[PDB]
């Protein structure tokens, strides 16, 4: 057949760090993690891990073997930077050998540090964090015009798609979910190698197939069954007559290949009855390749800019779709409001209906922090007369071979301290180094991981707000050590976590509409706070910001949050993440932390 | 397979008429035809007639021998009114065969007189059609719960859905395009039972998926690769392990038949491959019941208004789909404009861009014509006593039984002058009469066809003129014999067909924005109506309109037209339509009318 397959994989860990330790910002970040024993059957092995993330890092062993049984080129795969680095730390074995499939096995693709909604930043992060996504990947893309990239959650817009296309030389192959198309209807579309002004420049786009993919990713079709809706369903009879290639692209995270124990043979199973199909297995940049270089036959203007396509503006890959009011997705997931009638949407939890209002209150909560810490990063570094944003900018981003070192060292990409420190030779790099860590750790609190589920109490959130909460001490303890008034600038900022409930009156959320009409009233908000956990009264937000503040805030305030808080409920105990229950826990009536 | 399959035919000529003979209205129109010999070729056969109209009705005789080859039930179709009435008048027993077929074997499915682009129409004519469409076809419909239901080119918009939907107490299906669907993306909505809400009540729908209907009907793959484009491209891998059936609902003009000489066989072998692959072959109608009884599995919801789909204000199934913005069909290719952002586009034809501004020009001087027609009628009725409006609507859908006489005699039903003056007996029905033919003259006149081609100079846009003046004149004439003043009022809209290039400047023409940005000049304009015959200068509005002018009006004003204008360049002669070039034509350079007899 003339019909091309290929498949994508997204592999992303949020970690399982509930107290990150005090440093000096000149080496990666050390931390202790939750003791939340867990197990996953893997065909006939039981894979097991301290926490959630160490059993999966240990999985993507089985993972990355399975891989290499599959073709070279037949696959791309994008490991979240933080994700891959963790993996150097606890397995280096693993490390390497996922190294050596992503740089000569599997297509390697772009992703951004820390996973965030990044249409949910503001620009300045998003900058820092497109051009690290390229600096951390130097060593996969060096010499590739072309590479693939992989917006967290798919959640794109045209403004974000300048900033990711800017950050880079190369040309940008974005990877989403063909419900976010626009301006082309699907089956028009389908399967062509398409392309999408971001302004400026141009990039390729590739939609995948929702249904399909997740009858794979959730085990809903047998092997046949995914086999024939591939090869029969996507059918282009036109370019199969016309001896005209056509990419049938799916995606899917790279955790679904161990969402049960037979998910790596299906996925070879069904590789395997594509090709005896006819069915050439070939990934999205090395199919562009093959077409511009006119070793596969094109329509004509196949991948130029008339066969431009339109994306919306908000779309993502996985998006409540049973609410979508136009037959595409959204980011109603990630902010608890419906875009096209401007309504608060309520979800299904243990039998109840839940206000996502939250959501949205912890988006804008968390903008708000993002911009205190980078201007505190601004400001300080004035001090020490370094004027040029810019030169800060360069500075973050080089900052990446600090935080993510041995990565870098792994590959012989310098990692010296004179590197990091030349756009802001003039500071101190003990002052510089601190502040370049606080706005790292501001960065990784920013996980988009919380707002995916339908409950705010998850070990996800618990790990936001503690990392937040960590950099904002420490930009506090900066100002008060150099006996500044803006100290207070920050603990207020570090008082809209610990009063987060408040949120709700000093945000005006009853101005907002319910879909039903209650989702937007006090009682829908303060129930969509209850703990989930047996042994604390307080909301997820307060007791991470509590357990950090116990630790780490000065001794005068430190009483206050004893005054008003019982500190013996400040514990890393949250609620259990609904798409993780597979899972072999030892405790599954909540997500634990042990002695 | 738990895949069902069907096929929607429809079928429609707008008529060789170039004369509309003088009558009293007591009687169905009588006209001269032209004459232009033309064949079509079927299998090995060739199909002959004087005029295009006459050799397609002898092509639907091979038509209907082919349908009678499938299995009952199989496939839909609907023909449009004057069609098979024309077909009556000339092959009578050509008729008999096709409505023996619409009684028993295939789906009847209603739609309007004179396909008219219903959404470009004023609502008081809107209703009268869509009252009639469901009359004309009581022979056919009479004991039917739910009908399907065909607008001309599928343009459709929540209005006319409710116009369409008020007129019959049976549930109706409206036969779409997918691209017509919105706020649910196409494989989301595809091949179930879906509704449509058009306000006071709900319609079924169902859309055709337009490449694999035009790779038959333009014969760009064969049988095989029409079999795989269904049997494995519409799979529904999900609704088969399921048990859940599903209706890959295909459709096309009936004469896609005859495109070319191997359509029938085609069909035939298409819809053989597909039964051997466990597809059972379904129409639209049988399948909504056998979901709704139940003898079918359904998804929770489907066939209710939980399974309600939305359609896009006049979206189609036939647009210039090359120009869309959105993904979804539109009106354009008849008004000229694309709606989107708001500009005259244009076509190609014969190698240079044409600008399509004419179809705007068009489509608005009918808006008016049409209302000047209704407003005289409405007046000289008030003369006779009729003040109703209501009584009024009652009397012109019920003229309908005096227009298409012989088809509701055929049928046994009543067609009298007590029958049809019942709404109005306090009106004379010598003038009544000649009202309602009036009326349905300009009702005749709005066929969509003039507006479908790239180019003004076709026989269909002479039909569409020449049927309207008619109509005008007789008009006039009526207010003329009252000594009124009104009399000029119709005189003046007549004149705006006789000068219509002078309706580029009265219309403000010149305030539009083309695409490219030349498409609504001066010059665009006037090239866009440069005559395509060598024996007539006129632009075919003109052309028309002088060619009946100089029949039929008055001696005086006969004067000045033959002081204005040449009248022997006043002829039926124009440019050919690019969609006969398929035929044999006598004369293939130009649509010619042999006037020796």
């Amino acid at each position: 057949m003339y019909m091309k397959f290929t498949y994508h994989f997204h592999a992303y860990q949020p970690g399982d760090i509930i107290y990150v330790h005090d440093g000096s910002g000149w080496d990666p970040i050390k931390y202790s993690e939750r003791l939340s024993p867990v197990a996953l059957e893997i065909r006939e092995e039981e894979v097991k891990g301290r926490n959630w993330t160490r059993a999966m890092i240990k999985a993507y062993e089985y993972v990355d073997e399975t891989l290499r049984m599959l073709d070279e080129g037949a696959v791309s795969v994008d490991f979240e930077p933080f994700t891959l680095y963790m993996v150097l730390k606890y397995k280096p074995k693993i490390y390497g050998e996922i190294v050596e499939t992503l740089e000569t096995h599997v297509e390697p693709t772009v992703t951004v540090p820390f996973h965030p909604i990044m249409p949910h930043l503001s620009h300045f992060e998003q900058e820092i964090l497109s051009k690290v996504s390229f600096d951390f990947y130097l060593p996969f893309i060096a010499r590739k015009p072309i590479v693939s990239f992989w917006l967290p959650e798919n959640v794109i817009t045209k403004d974000t798609a300048k900033i990711v296309t800017s950050a880079t030389d190369k040309d940008v192959v974005f990877l989403l979910d063909e419900r976010q198309f626009i301006g082309v209807n699907i089956p028009q579309a389908r399967f062509s190698c398409n392309k999408y002004l971001c302004d400026g420049k141009s990039a390729f786009v590739f939609g995948r197939i929702h249904y399909i993919s997740d009858a794979f990713a959730f085990n809903t079709l047998d092997v046949e069954g995914l086999t024939r809706a591939v090869a029969e369903g996507c059918v282009d009879v036109f370019k199969e007559k016309e001896g005209i290639e056509y990419l049938v692209f799916l995606s899917s995270d790279l955790e679904s290949l161990v969402a049960n124990p037979k998910q790596l043979d299906r996925f070879l199973g069904w590789i395997d009855g594509l090709k005896k199909r006819g069915i050439e297995i070939i990934n999205v940049a090395e199919f562009i390749r093959k077409k511009v270089s006119n070793e596969y036959k094109s329509l004509p203007g196949e991948c130029s800019e008339s066969f431009r396509i339109n994306v919306k503006d908000y779309s993502s890959w996985s998006d409540y779709f049973d609410l979508s009011v136009d037959g595409r997705t959204s980011d109603m997931r990630w902010t608890g409001i419906r875009r096209e009638d401007n309504v608060v949407i309520h979800r299904w939890y243990k039998e109840r209906k839940v206000s996502q209002l939250w959501k949205f209150a912890f988006m804008k909560l968390f903008r708000e922090l993002n911009r205190a810490v980078r201007f505190g990063v601004i400001d300080m570094l004035r001090t020490q007369g370094v004027s040029d944003i810019e030169k800060i900018k360069e500075f973050l981003v080089r900052y990446s071979r600090v935080f993510f070192r041995e990565h870098y060292e792994y590959f012989e990409l310098d990692t010296s301290v004179d590197y990091v420190m030349e756009p802001i030779h003039e500071a101190d790099p003990s002052l510089a180094l601190k502040l370049g860590r606080i706005y790292y750790l501001m960065l990784l609190a920013n996980h988009s991981c919380p707002r995916f589920w339908e409950n705010i109490d998850t070990r996800v959130t618990f790990g936001n707000v503690a990392t937040i909460s960590k950099a904002l001490i420490e930009l506090m303890e900066l100002y008060m050590e150099e006996n500044e008034e803006r100290a207070n600038y920050i603990f207020l900022e570090y008082m809209k976590l610990l009063a987060f409930p408040q949120l709700y009156y000093d945000y005006d959320l009853f101005r907002m509409k319910g879909l039903e009409g209650w989702e937007t009233t006090e009682k829908a908000w303060f129930e969509s706070l209850r703990s989930e956990v047996p042994n604390s009264k307080y909301n997820v937000v307060t007791r991470a910001a509590l357990y950090v503040g116990k630790r780490d805030l000065p001794p005068d305030m430190r009483s206050v949050i004893d005054t008003l808080y019982d500190l013996e409920e400040a514990v890393p105990d949250t609620g259990h993440i609904p798409g993780e229950m597979h899972g072999k826990w030892e405790n599954k009536e909540w997500c634990e932390h042990k002695g």
